[PDB]
Order: C-alpha cells, then sequence, then structure tokens
C-alpha cells in the first residue's frame, strides 16, 4: 500500500511527536503535501511485520540498533546526501546508521541515559551504586525510596550489567563476531547480581516499570530515578526540583548505558522518498526543526552541530554526553534485537528467581549467539504450524518478518520436514 502523494511517519510514544507534527504542518503548507505522524505501540516490531509485504509508513523513527536488522532485510532505502549536508552532523552519527557500507537512515539524536535525582530529597546524589541500599534504608525510615526506575527493559539495567565487563558482542578485527556474546562473563554475572540482591533486600520491587518508575519519582516517592530526555518535560510540570547527572559507578567502574541515535529510516517500499528526503533533511534536521520536536519532549543530545552547540550550554545536555561517553554506541548487526530479547529474558527471570543469576545468563548467551534466535524460532513454527511448504515469496516474506536470510528460512523448513523411515 503506502499511498503515494503524503507521508506516514512513526515514532515512538515517548517522543515529541506532537512537535513533530508541527514541523509536518510547516511542510504541508509549503509543499501542499500532508504528514501524518503516528505513535504505534510496539511500532519496532510492527515495522517488520508491515513493511515486509510492501507496507507501512514511509518513515520510521527508532534508535540506530534495529536498521541494521531491517536494512539487512531490504525493508530500507539508501540515503545519498550530499557532503554538504553530511558535514552538518557528527561524524560519529552517520557511522551509526551506516551498514554494509551504505547509510541507511538520517540521524536524529544522541540518546544516553543519566541518573536523575531529586535535589530536595537528595542534594548529593551517590557516586557509587554500592552506596544504594544503605541509602534506600534511610529513606524509608522516612516512607521514601531511593531508587525507581523501568526494571523491564533491559535498555534500563543493561549500565549495570556491562560497568563491570559485560558486553553485547566482541568488536574484534574490524567487526562484530555474532557467535562472541558477552552476557554471561564475570562482570555480567556480578552486575546482575547486584541488581538481583537490591531487588531480594527490598531495595527495588521486580515489578517496575516505566509508569510506576515515572510516577514515583515525579510525586516526590523515590529520590532517584534512570531515564533519558525524553522524560525531562513530564518532571518539570511535576515541579519537582531534579537534577541530571553521571550513573553511578560499580566496582569503581563506569555505568555503560548503550547509546542509541535516535534516526529516521526511509521505507524501501515507499513512493515518496524524494519527498521524504526534502522533508528530513529541509524541514527536521534544521535549528528550527529540531526546536519543535524538542518543545514537546526534549531529544536530549543531538546530531546536528549547529543546535548540540546550543544545547550545550544545557548542564541536563552535558550530563547527557557525559553518559554517552562512559558507554558506547551499540551496534546497528541484526542480532542485536536477539541480544535486546536474551538480556530482557535473563534479568525478568533473574529478578523473579525462575533463574538463578547464572542459569539466566547462560541462556541468555546461548539465546544471544543462536543463528536463529528464540523469537525468530516461535515464528517459525507459528507458520509451520499453518503451511509446512512455502513458496519462494512467502519465504522472502517470513524473512523480513524474521529477521532472518531467506535460504536461513527455507533450511529450517527443509531440516523441519526431513524424514528416515
Amino acid at each position: 500500500k503506502i499511498e503515494e502523494g503524503k507521508l506516514v511517519i512513526w515514532i515512538n510514544g515517548d517522543k515529541g511527536y506532537n512537535g513533530l507534527a508541527e514541523v509536518g504542518k510547516k511542510f504541508e503548507k509549503d509543499t501542499g503535501i500532508k504528514v501524518t505522524v503516528e505513535h504505534p505501540d510496539k511500532l519496532e516490531e510492527k515495522f517488520p511485520q508491515v513493511a515486509a509485504t510492501g507496507d507501512g509508513p514511509d518513515i520510521i523513527f527508532w534508535a540506530h540498533d534495529r536498521f541494521g536488522g531491517y536494512a539487512q532485510s531490504g525493508l530500507l532505502a539508501e540515503i545519498t546526501p550530499d557532503k554538504a549536508f553530511q558535514d552538518k552532523l557528527y561524524p560519529f552519527t552517520w557511522d551509526a546508521v551506516r551498514y554494509n557500507g551504505k547509510l541507511i537512515a538520517y540521524p536524529i539524536a544522541v540518546e544516553a541515559l543519566s541518573l536523575i535525582y531529586n535535589k530536595d530529597l537528595l542534594p548529593n546524589p551517590p557516586k557509587t551504586w554500592e552506596e544504594i541500599p544503605a541509602l534506600d534504608k534511610e529513606l524509608k525510615a522516612k516512607g521514601k525510596s531511593a531508587l525507581m526506575f523501568n526494571l523491564q527493559e533491559p535498555y534500563f539495567t543493561w549500565p549495570l550489567i556491562a560497568a563491570d565487563g559485560g558486553y553485547a558482542f566482541k568488536y574484534e578485527n574490524g567487526k562484530y563476531d555474532i557467535k562472541d556474546v558477552g552476557v554471561d562473563n564475570a562482570g555480567a554475572k556480578a552486575g546482575l547480581t547486584f541488581l538481583v540482591d537490591l531487588i531480594k533486600n527490598k531495595h527495588m520491587n521486580a515489578d517496575t516499570d516505566y509508569s510506576i518508575a515515572e510516577a514515583a519519582f515525579n510525586k516526590g516517592e523515590t529520590a532517584m530515578t534512570i531515564n533519558g530526555p525524553w522524560a525531562w518535560s513530564n518532571i518539570d510540570t511535576s515541579k519537582v526540583n531534579y537534577g541530571v547527572t553521571v550513573l553511578p559507578t560499580f566496582k569503581g567502574q563506569p555505568s555503560k548505558p548503550f547509546v542509541g541515535v535516535l534516526s529516521a529510516g526511509i521505507n524501501a517500499a515507499s513512493p515518496n522518498k524524494e519527498l521524504a528526503k526534502e522533508f528530513l533533511e529541509n524541514y527536521l534536521l534544521t535549528d528550527e526543526g529540531l526546536e519543535a520536536v524538542n518543545k514537546d519532549k526534549p531529544l536530549g543530545a543531538v546530531a546536528l552541530k549547529s543546535y548540540e552547540e546550543e544545547l550545550a550550554k544545557d548542564p541536563r545536555i552535558a550530563a547527557t554526553m557525559e553518559n554517552a561517553q562512559k558507554g558506547e554506541i551499540m551496534p546497528n548487526i541484526p542480532q542485536m534485537s536477539a541480544f535486546w530479547y536474551a538480556v530482557r529474558t535473563a534479568v525478568i527471570n533473574a529478578a523473579s528467581g525462575r533463574q538463578t543469576v547464572d542459569a539466566a545468563l547462560a541462556a541468555a548467551q546461548t539465546a544471544a549467539a543462536a543463528a536463529i534466535s528464540p523469537q525468530a524460532r516461535a515464528f517459525l513454527e507459528q507458520v509451520f504450524r499453518r503451511k509446512q511448504s512455502l513458496n519462494s515469496k512467502e519465504k522472502e516474506e517470513v524473512a523480513k518478518k524474521c529477521g532472518i536470510t531467506p535460504l536461513q528460512v527455507r533450511v529450517w523448513f527443509i531440516n523441519k520436514r526431513m524424514r528416515s523411515k
């Protein structure tokens, strides 16, 4: 589908989509072409599902880590800005959206998590994770808690897991080794054990999610939280007097948040590629365009040099970049999705007691390193249960929705049907 003559954009609900729509209005006013902005739930999972059949938005916004998978599946159109335009954004942001030699998206913002604390409840935030238990005990005696953050998404817990040595994929020569995962090494175990101990010792609740953590902090119930710039807006309206700073250290090591580059990709099936290019290059990626988005929900640090250097005057932005500096820009390779799913499961199981820390991370390593991820395998079985044979078109479709190779799909089905007698 995807109607030619207009632009449909998808951006996560925690971002300034209303601000983005304002940029869209400007675009429509100048060009006459309508821009509709939508914020579907689980949009990063839905995109492959719809784009696999040539449908979906013309433009998709998400951190660069999901884009290598999309590009590998041929769901993203190559972008080719002139050197003049590329010079307007930091070289490392273009690097983040380069896959197999091709730029596959326009960098927008550089996202990194930071420690957010209530200045009135804690004028001096802890420098180490180790201090949190004792700090929490004190606050509890006052009917308050020390720390609350989303424990359901590995994005928020990864900074601690990686602090003492945990890593996603090993960067050997000049590439990531998809078979060398570091979610089960000494550093990862130490990090996760500390997190589980916090929950075990009633310093945090295993079911605390994004909404719960945000409500408690903006209510003055907890002294600290971990989140990104997009959340500053709601805190401002809460009147809570907060500060944004470097994340606590662990075992004397800095927390290492995975840094994401919020980027805009163009659907390979879009019949509005030139219009998408014009919108992104001439309207959004301008000081005026980004400011409009920022006004709705803070983008944090950005890729556009001219705007980043103005934002740099803001201490919350310096804090964001300081944390970004301590962590690392995440890989954009296809396997990142399996990685995230693996850590998500491990943290949830370790925190609930379904698995010991060692058992949880052992399974995480296997899951993240698997040639066919558990998610992909599950999808394959669902399809197989309905049809044990697929033609070329169907195989291509399944692969795209799957985030796996067409040959992988083909051989899996063959192996699945093999018999001996």
